[PDB]
């Protein structure tokens, strides 16, 4: 490998060979089906509500998320980048596919398949990735740099369906060698959204922009039809022609038969037909290739940008509904602009690079972080991108100031913005994007007294319920399925207009959000000041027995949604807590006397029978009237955790929350497996996992990080980061379970998951605050 010492890979890389197996990979651990798609995966490609592409560590791009709310892992072989390498003084040259694989049938089988085993790598640091090729019969060295412009506080480069290629060629031999890099790519039209018919009418044109000191070549990859539907529009791929490199191309040739058209070009010379063609095809699938071809003499280094762009407008939900996508605003609706996208991101890529260097660096220079958390950090960020990303631009045929964004809970269980999962999860976008964490909470807000009477039947119990009850916060914002902010609490399981977390959860949000702004958005807080009264004043409703707290009704009626809970909880109660003294403090800022009276009585009642029915002298019990009562829950004080965070204070004595984190530290943590899995959710005083549900025997990776940063506040450094390291250990390290860019809400002690590619673990991000 002397091809690193060339380019910039920051140590917190995650790792992996190309090629490389995992032995010990997770599976999921429910009955009813759910997404495995394996552990080859890799950083995803694609901004902010873009639509977004997995290009895994194997070379493949393979995890579409193209169609908004839907994951399709299923790889298109067409989609490659390749090398030929000729040293001067031989007859022939060398030509490989850079994927570590082949087809399954019998298209493409003229290419260079099956990239070897022990021949590179892939590096991760999002929004970067890179990989590196150094192979035994290669002998110039390749590594290539791919990102997309995802920046802090910029909604704007953030929101591009784009992907960069720099590459990096150096020849550390003593004679010149040929080399062309070229990029294939699918006509990808019809590949989701049609019905019929899915390849015809697509066809493809090259692009040649000259202009002094710029030169960029590309295709573009469309259809004749200049209808606006969700299947229509561009891919583009491309390059920037740069001093010492000639660019050659091939317009059309077809995916669907044996790749020799192109491949017999390319593997004689590494040049290309410059064959341009736009027939429309019919049936058959068709793509367009762009290489570059130089000349590296010993010891010369070349630096080369390819780009990809897709301009695919508007985004279809299951419902009927079809918006246009964020970035529309930037470069227009009708879908033919695929080539601006692309000449963008070639021209202003090294500035992009800066941009994101400048974000990471005051992390990446902190010398006192380990850099397994660093790994981490950032890399779990991937979920902003791939997590199902809406962000709308107007509704297709409507005739707005806002921009409605969600971000999905998962893909397995398919909710917009599920609340009582954002609590945890929205972390980096209060901390990085904080407009679009406003208008999320915005929309909750507005939909505090919607009521829609209409039934559905509760998937626990077979019960009917009333869909939206007025003044209950809702648990999601829709559905892709459905209608995302449109149609609201999709999710079924159980009836979310009794939960006892939501409305506090809410206000805790709010609340979080002017604190973690700077305290001076008081027009957030005016905008959402009647909603968060009404929210406390329905949840005080639900105090049956007169002690100040909501009663849990021995069901699971909060996030743990299969654990029940009754009486006063630890968990439920906290957070009520924290959400009164949060109340009482926007009432101060708003100078609204009444509110902040009534909310401080409700507060001090509350707090004084809180500590009297749970604290037990070593931590505070799990709830009042359950059988397992006396359990040591992970997230007992999490109203404290978030106070902590909003600066409110002390709403339990310093003493005994000290207490209650060491207990959990020493047993949900220390007595699970070693402490090298996270923090076990419920655990019997004996220090047995707590059996009564499956969910008190789950590690929640969300939950765990958010515990990590809790007792990190607390001063309890060590224990924070060793509880926190297990999570990192199942997701990314090779004695873990292969969770990397698919982190999922839980796992159980064998390793094995539920819910893979999950909101929540974006909580870690709370450990910057
Ligand atoms: O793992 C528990 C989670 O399951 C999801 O299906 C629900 O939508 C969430 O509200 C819940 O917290
Ligand atoms: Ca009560």
């Amino acid at each position: 490998d002397k091809i690193s010492h060339k380019i910039d890979i920051p140590d917190s890389a995650w790792t992996i060979g190309i090629g490389e197996k995992f032995k010990n990979a997770g599976h999921p651990n429910v009955k009813y089906p759910m997404i495995d798609d394996s552990y080859v995966q890799g950083a995803p490609l694609g901004g902010f509500g873009a639509g977004t592409i997995g290009r895994t560590y194997n070379g493949g791009f393979s995890r579409w998320h193209l169609e908004i709310g839907k994951n399709k892992y299923t790889t298109v072989y067409a989609n490659q980048f390749s090398v030929f390498q000729k040293v001067e003084g031989n007859k022939d040259g060398v030509a490989q596919v850079l994927y570590a694989g082949e087809p399954e049938n019998g298209y493409l089988s003229s290419w260079k398949w099956d990239y070897p085993k022990e021949s590179g790598m892939y590096y991760a640091l999002y929004p970067n990735s890179w990989y590196t090729y150094t192979n035994k019969d290669l002998p110039v060295q390749l590594a290539v740099k791919q990102f997309s412009p995802i920046i802090p506080y910029n909604y704007k480069e953030t929101s591009y369906p784009v992907a960069v290629f720099k590459w990096t060629a150096y020849n550390p031999t003593n004679k010149n060698v040929d080399v062309s890099i070229m990029f294939t790519w699918q006509n990808m039209i019809g590949f989701f959204g049609k019905q019929v018919n899915v390849n015809s009418g697509n066809f493809n044109k090259i692009i040649k922009d000259k202009s002094k000191d710029s030169e960029i070549v590309a295709a573009v990859m469309g259809n004749i039809s200049n209808d606006n539907e969700e299947w229509n529009g561009e891919y583009s791929i491309g390059v920037k022609k740069v001093p010492g490199v000639d660019i050659s191309y091939k317009a059309k040739f077809v995916t669907t038969g044996d790749g020799s058209d192109l491949w017999h070009e390319f593997s004689k010379n590494g040049i290309l037909d410059n064959k341009d063609d736009e027939t429309p095809t019919k049936q058959d699938g068709i793509g367009s290739a762009i290489a570059v071809n130089f000349k590296l003499q010993p010891g010369q280094t070349i630096e080369v940008p390819f780009a990809l762009s897709w301009d695919l407008p508007i985004m279809k939900f299951g419902g009927g509904d079809k918006w246009y996508k964020m970035y529309t605003k930037y470069f227009g609706k009708n879908g033919k602009n695929s080539f601006a996208i692309l000449k963008e991101a070639l021209n202003n890529y090294q500035k992009w690079e800066k941009m994101i260097d400048d974000w990471q660096k005051p992390i990446l220079s902190n010398k006192s972080k380990p850099d397994w958390y660093k790994t981490a950090l950032f890399n779990e960020l991937y979920y902003l991108a791939d997590g199902g990303t809406a962000w709308e631009n107007g509704k297709v045929g409507e005739k707005r100031t806002n921009n409605m964004f969600g971000l999905l809970e998962c893909f397995d269980y398919n909710y917009y913005e599920t609340l009582d999962v954002r609590f945890y999860g929205s972390f980096p976008l209060v901390m990085l994007w904080p407009d679009i964490e406003k208008q999320v909470m915005r929309q909750f807000a507005d939909t505090i007294n919607v009521q829609d009477s209409s039934e559905f039947k509760v998937g626990s119990n077979g019960a009917m319920a009333v869909k939206k009850v007025q003044g209950m916060i809702p648990h999601d914002l829709g559905s892709s399925y459905a209608l995302p902010w449109i149609k609201i609490n999709a999710y079924d399981w159980q009836n979310p207009n009794i939960w006892k977390d939501l409305n506090s959860k809410y206000v805790l949000l709010v609340y979080r959000d002017y604190v973690l702004t700077g305290k001076t958005d008081k027009e957030f807080l005016k905008y959402t000041w009647k909603s968060v009264k009404t929210a406390l004043d329905k949840l005080k409703e639900m105090d049956k027995d007169n002690d100040g707290i909501p009663d849990n009704e021995g069901i699971p009626d909060q996030t743990y949604d299969t654990w029940s809970m009754k009486g006063t909880s630890a968990y439920c109660g906290s957070l009520w807590l924290a959400a009164l003294k949060a109340a009482q403090e926007i009432g101060k800022v708003l100078k609204d006397n009444e509110a902040y009276i009534k909310y401080n009585e409700w507060y001090k009642i509350a707090q004084q029978n809180f500590e009297k029915e749970l604290w037990n002298g070593e931590y505070y019990n799990f709830d009042t009237e359950s059988d397992h009562k006396d359990s040591i829950m992970a997230d007992q004080l999490a109203g404290q955790w978030y106070a902590d965070i909003l600066r409110l204070g002390d709403i339990l004595p310093k003493d005994h929350v000290q207490k209650a984190l060491k207990k959990i530290y020493e047993f949900n943590v220390m007595k699970f497996e070693n402490g090298k899995m996270g923090a076990v959710n419920g655990m019997r005083p004996d220090g047995i996992v707590d059996e009564s549900d499956i969910q008190a025997q789950e590690v929640w990776t969300g939950v765990t990080y958010a515990l990590a940063s809790f007792m990190k506040y607390r001063g309890m450094t060590e224990e924070a980061y060793n509880t926190a390291y297990g999570v990192y250990k199942m997701t990314y390290d090779k004695s873990g379970k292969g969770y990397w860019f698919r982190t999922p809400e839980a796992w159980t002690k064998d390793g094995n998951y539920r819910a893979s590619m999950y909101m929540r673990p974006l909580s870690i991000w709370s450990m910057e605050v």
